């Protein structure tokens, strides 16, 4: 039917915290969310995936990996992931250096998205409107010598991850995929999707 505004969609369908972090990210790099609107939506989408990836995952009081969906994360539990994406450059490198100097893991060349304290590795999260294998390769090309694990989601439910190691259980990955499908369906109802797919 009528064509919506991608700005309206972003502000309506993403949490304000996410929108704000994305606006700040874009300003930091000199890009205007009112102009690069498809990019704004992609940035919000990727941030949300990063948050959803780490949601509910802890390392227990005996120090192994568990899921707690209660809003009461009893205080002896360690969050399983450190989130790097969404931080400004200075803070992001501060966090990365701290992890590296601590855990002994090697320092990445570019900022990754997450650190996994269970698997003891950085993770790069991809979100793509294209074939996952193509985007996997591109990401890998920048990471090169790689201790950094890559995990790619598409909007159609396909995934590709380093060494066929998917890190998370099926239910967690299913939440992310359901959210991506919902984003695509909603863009489509506002006639925003075609343009957004093509602009990656
Ligand atoms: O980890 C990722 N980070 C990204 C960051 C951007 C980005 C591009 C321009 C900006 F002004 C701000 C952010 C665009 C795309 C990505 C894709 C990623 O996987
Ligand atoms: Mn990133
Ligand atoms: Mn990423």
């Amino acid at each position: 039917g009528p064509l919506g505004s991608m700005e309206d969609f972003v502000r309506q369908c993403f949490n304000p915290m996410i929108v704000e972090l994305a606006e700040k990210a874009m300003k930091e790099y000199g890009e205007d969310p009112k102009i690069e609107t498809n990019k704004f939506a992609a940035i919000c989408t990727h941030l949300e995936v990063c948050f959803m990836y780490s949601d509910f995952h802890f390392i227990d009081e005996r120090g192994e990996s568990i899921i707690v969906e209660s809003g009461d994360p009893n205080a002896l539990l360690k969050h399983r992931f450190e989130i790097i994406e969404g931080r400004d450059r200075i803070m992001a490198w501060t966090v990365v250096n701290s992890i590296c100097n601590t855990t002994g893991v090697e320092k990445p060349k570019f900022l990754p998205d997450l650190y996994d304290y269970k698997e003891n590795r950085f993770i790069e999260i991809g979100v793509t409107r294209r074939e996952v294998h193509i985007y996997y390769l591109e990401k890998a090309n920048k990471i090169k010598s790689e201790k950094t694990h890559i995990h790619i989601f598409s909007f159609t439910g396909e995934e590709m991850a380093t060494k066929a190691d998917y890190t998370l259980d099926e239910e967690s990955r299913a939440r992310i995929k359901t959210r991506l499908f919902t984003i695509r369906q909603e863009m489509a109802s506002r006639s925003l999707w075609d343009s957004f797919r093509q602009s990656e």
